[PDB]
């Protein structure tokens, strides 16, 4: 088996490294060997078929055994939507989905543009001619301030889940460390739970604990909240972090922008294309033999990695496809992936990003790189998808 790097030190070879096998490759993730997926085609059918599911209990004849010892495990134990099937997933998904309908998201739009001209105004106020990590002053804090709102997160309790949905995040982490972060996620989750149980508002967190109570099981109503935090606390923050850097190092897409010949929603779709948050999604399993392209099967119960990142790069799919071109006619990508389990949040996500350029770049018009001959290195991840520090001056 191929073993994907757990440090995601360089996603770009990676890419090529994979693609080099087929529509499909034999890979190991931190110890567990899967399918990984990357012919767009395929992904897409498989990402519809009733022959492959997210949950592992039912379809993973490997999971009692996985569960203790692989550091990714929290990715698959979890009870909630990302790792329900069929109608149970309908169900469980069908609970959150209405904070997220295109009404609701249409609604929230100026409390989030509000959210991002108060952070934009705070930046402004910076020292000037001083570098400035727009990774943390903007990128971070925004989709946080989002989330909490929506989810109606009590702001003495918003820093808590920082350093620990990065840690979901960490693939460099062993399996004592990874058993550490989510036992204290689990602990501020409860804690949480307990806060909007005693005071509750009109947020999504009240809903579900009201769901709860009332059907949702303790465990579901601690994993989906799991799920909806982390989600808002991570993965935004790589799509604005890509976006900006990529207007950066590649002036005639600002240009592009400014001539009214792209919009701020042409280029948040091509650098979800280009640069998606999630590079690979753990993990899918075979309900039945499934046949491949090239005449392998996918026996019942083998694990199917989808590797978006790499997929959104296939040359069948897009001609150039490496260039980063916002004009492109056809700008179809799998960053939210495909189907039911299509990322709920996909809306509110390109909302944040399109409105936090529009801020950003409105208000400094000669926004640039600090230091453009630095090699900024990549977050530690073989998931996320974005650099450790984005060092910019404003003016
Ligand atoms: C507003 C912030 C976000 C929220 C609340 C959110 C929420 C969710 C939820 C609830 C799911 C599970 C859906 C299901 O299994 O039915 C999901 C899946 C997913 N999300 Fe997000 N998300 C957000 C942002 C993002 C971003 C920025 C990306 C990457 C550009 C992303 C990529 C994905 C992917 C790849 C999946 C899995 C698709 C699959 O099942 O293969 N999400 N998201
Ligand atoms: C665990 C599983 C999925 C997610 C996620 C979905 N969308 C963004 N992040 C975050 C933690």
């Amino acid at each position: 088996a191929l073993v994907l790097d757990p440090t995601g030190a360089d996603h770009h070879t990676e890419h090529r490294t994979l693609r080099e096998g087929g529509p499909a490759t034999w890979v190991d993730v931190l110890g567990v060997q899967a399918w990984s997926v990357s012919d767009p085609v395929l992904l897409k059918q498989l990402l519809t078929s009733s022959d492959v599911s997210k949950d592992a209990r039912a379809h993973w004849p490997a999971f009692g055994e996985v569960v203790g010892t692989w550091p990714l495990a929290l990715w698959v134990a979890v009870e909630n939507m990302f790792t329900a099937y069929g109608p149970n997933h309908r169900k469980l998904r069908r609970l959150v989905a209405p904070a997220f309908s295109a009404r609701r998201v249409d609604a929230m739009r100026p409390a989030v543009e509000a959210m991002v001209t108060g952070l934009v105004d705070r930046l402004a106020e910076l020292p000037a001619g001083e570098p400035v990590d727009l990774r943390q002053e903007l990128a971070y804090p925004l989709p946080i301030a989002v989330i909490g709102h929506l989810m109606g997160v009590p702001q003495d309790r918003r820093d808590g889940f920082r350093a620990l949905v990065d840690g979901v995040f960490d693939t460099t982490l062993d399996q004592a460390e990874a058993q550490a972060n989510t036992a204290r996620l689990y602990e501020v989750l409860d804690q949480l739970i307990a806060a909007k149980r005693a005071t509750p508002g009109d947020d999504m967190t009240s809903l579900l604990i009201a769901a709860r109570d009332d059907r949702l099981s303790p465990e579901e109503l601690r994993d989906t909240l799991l799920l909806m935090i982390s989600a808002g606390y991570e993965t935004t923050v790589n799509v604005i972090d890509q976006a900006v850097h990529t207007l950066l190092t590649r002036p005639d897409q600002l240009a592009l922008v400014r001539k009214g010949e792209v919009t701020w929603a042409d280029v948040v779709e091509e650098t979800l294309r280009h640069e998606p948050a999630v590079k690979h999604l753990p993990l899918r399993y075979a309900v039945t033999d499934i046949a491949l392209p090239d005449g392998r099967t996918i026996a019942r119960g083998e694990p199917i990695l989808a590797s978006y990142a790499a997929a959104n790069r296939h040359p069948d799919w897009h001609e150039d496809a490496d260039t980063f071109d916002a004009t492109r006619t056809v700008k179809e990508h799998l960053a939210f992936g495909h189907g039911v389990h299509f990322c709920l949040g996909a809306p509110l996500a390109r909302m944040e990003v399109t409105l936090a350029l529009e801020s950003l770049f409105g208000r400094f018009p000669d926004l640039r790189l600090a230091d453009p001959a630095e090699e900024l290195p990549p977050v530690p991840s073989l998931i996320s998808n974005g650099h450790q520090r984005l060092p910019v001056l404003l003016h």
